[PDB]
């Protein structure tokens, strides 16, 4: 009934997949010359970082074209696990020498575009205790197949959480009210083509997914968004003032988006909070 | 910046207040004292929180009213039997249109009291005190310059929204505002003087628009907040939760000038005020400025 009722309902018609069955076989006869990179970004990460590995692993060769695991400074046995597992370690240093490390998960995922070769990059999370090995077939399905996508996000159905329903959603309808139709905008299991990723900022820390996918919609609109069901996932039981940092931020990522200022106070305990964007890649490479 | 909010907490936050009833009444000096309690089908407990109240009544509070938000199920007999007056919407400002929500209650209700300090309490708690009133309204008797106060609870060793949204959109945007515990609580006081002159927000806004608003006109030291006591976190549907988040977040986008689509979420979202009451009521307005 709403203008962006409308466009929801047509939106998952065109370009969302519940069901993404595409096959490893033909989504590798659609690359077209096209390569494929795949990026873990980790911290700390030694119980899982292995066992996400082994599931994309196979794919090495074939589908993928290159599994790195971009460090992000552990001092645990990610980088070790992550060898023998089968990928190539990079670390943020060795990835961009000509810029000095700052903390989050946005740096680690900007700087793999300058660490990686790939046409498309896919990112997955390296914390994962049940990855899937057909994460990277189902998330590179809308760019390889798809005309206008430049942007998928990899959701979960359940058997998205609190930041995601309370603090992402509402905030988005409010703003950009378009992209309420993504059921899961913050999540970390995602594929973009270099073009697209090269061509835009990348916001620090927590609020990397939000800026991406308000940067994609602002350029390009909802038609190069798309995402696919990867599965049933149950959802993270993660401290409440871990939530709040991320709520923190992707407040501050959204507002620095939608020209609302941000005071840069970060929360007051009885946070981290960063407005300040790396600049697109294009800057520096390419 | 801490300085401010440390400084905040040490005058204008009470963890164990120690007011007695006695000593409340005899700081009163001539003003009176209303209480609220919004109720919208709340027949299993408002009987209980009335009776909390009820002791009061003609001593400490002069006027204890349950202004009744169209309830179907036995609310109104049930609050009357506990000793409270029970007055509908409509009665309370009988020629304007309701429209929904609990900030359209709270509002009306400045047309049907006299006090000149209103004390609100939600209708649904299920573990009322009786020292909530006296509670709320010891910094507004006993301090000076305090014109809204807001009770917040002790957790057992605030919940999602607030912690998730109110206070991380306080940081950004009204960045003294997030020393308050507990933004969201229905439990709080304030003057008339406040009450009457001042818009009130629709729906589950009405508590976040009447702290920022305060908060610009009057300022930090004029809010206060006091313990009422260990309270377990209510476990409500996400869905409520997300549907209350939507409306604080436009409420607050509201007093900020952000444009906000008014697009709800697959809920209902309102950006209209009700204007201050001395807008419709100016001469009960008058009559309680003193
Ligand atoms: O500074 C950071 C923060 C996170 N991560 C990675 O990003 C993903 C999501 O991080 P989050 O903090 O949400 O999960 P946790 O680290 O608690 O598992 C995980 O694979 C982390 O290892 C990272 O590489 N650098
Ligand atoms: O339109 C409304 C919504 C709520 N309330 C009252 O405001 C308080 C808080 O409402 P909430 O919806 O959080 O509680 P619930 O109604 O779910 O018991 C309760 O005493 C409700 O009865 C009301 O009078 N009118």
């Amino acid at each position: 009934l709403t203008a962006t009722d409308l466009a929801r309902h047509r939106w998952l018609t065109d370009n969302s997949w519940t069901r993404p069955t595409w096959t490893v076989a033909e989504l590798e006869a659609a690359k077209a010359g096209r390569t494929i990179s795949v990026v873990l970004p980790a911290l700390n990460e030694e119980e899982t970082v292995g066992g996400v590995v082994e599931t994309i692993r196979p794919l090495l060769g074939g589908l993928v074209d290159e599994l790195i695991v971009l460090d992000s400074g552990s001092t645990d046995d990610t980088e070790i696990r992550a060898m023998a597992a089968g990928a190539r370690v990079i670390s943020r240093e060795v990835a961009l020498p000509e810029v000095a490390p700052q903390p989050g998960k946005g740096e680690v995922l900007w700087r793999s575009l300058a660490a990686t070769t790939g046409d498309i990059i896919v990112f997955i999370d390296s914390d994962l205790i049940d990855p899937d090995p057909m994460f990277v077939p189902k998330l590179v399905g809308p760019l390889l197949l798809s005309e206008g996508v430049h942007l998928v996000k990899g959701f979960y159905r359940r058997p998205g959480g609190r930041v995601t329903e309370l603090v992402a959603r509402p905030l988005l309808a409010a703003l950009r009210p378009e992209l309420t139709c993504v059921l899961q905008p913050l999540g970390g299991e995602y594929a973009g083509t270099r073009e697209l990723l090269m061509s835009v900022p990348f916001a620090p820390g927590y609020g990397v997914e939000i800026g991406l996918l308000v940067d994609t919609y602002d350029r390009l609109g909802l038609d190069a968004i798309a995402q696919v069901n990867l599965g049933v996932r149950a959802h993270r039981n993660r401290p409440l003032t871990d939530l709040a940092a991320m709520s923190r931020q992707v407040i501050a990522t959204l507002f620095s988006r939608c020209g609302v200022p941000d005071s840069g106070v970060g929360l007051t305990q009885f946070s981290e909070v960063s407005l300040v964007d790396r600049p697109p890649m294009n800057t520096l490479r390419g």
